């Protein structure tokens, strides 16, 4: 499995902080890099389940995606998610669940290949009551 291509895709999330300087826009979490993330909006605080969506460009088999925590501060690590696909970008199916633990630490979902044209990360729980997410890659 290859990670897809993030310039390709299109993230959008149903919380995110506005550009304050490498947060917290969801577009930063698949810029390829490491020291920007997405963070769910906090001036004022919108409260978790949170969640961003890939639009992938296309439909793929996919079979695994990763979470790359910020680095560092620990604000927003997600600690409890569910991973969505769907095929149509209107009709969304839980494929994944579970609890993380909050360390910086890659987090990886393995799964069985399915059909997907859109990823969504839900964050149920996350450090400080916040998500946030420094790179989310796909694969195929
Ligand atoms: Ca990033
Ligand atoms: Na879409």
């Amino acid at each position: 499995a290859s990670a897809l291509p993030q310039g390709n895709m299109k993230a959008t999330a149903t919380s995110e902080h506005p550009d304050v300087g490498n947060e917290g826009l969801a577009k930063f979490a698949i810029d390829g890099k490491e020291n920007t993330i997405w963070h769910t909006k906090y001036n004022p605080v919108e409260e978790l389940p949170q969640s961003i969506t890939l639009e992938l460009g296309g439909s793929y088999e996919i079979n695994k995606f990763t979470y790359l925590p910020r680095s560092g501060a620990k604000n927003g690590n997600i600690t409890k998610y569910e991973l969505h696909v769907s095929e149509d970008g209107n009709n969304f199916r839980k494929i994944s669940e579970g609890n993380w633990d909050d360390s910086g630490s890659l987090k990886t979902l393995k799964f069985n290949s399915t059909k997907a044209t859109h990823v969504k990360l839900v964050a149920l729980e996350g450090v400080g009551g916040f998500a946030s997410a420094a790179e989310l890659n796909v694969f195929a």
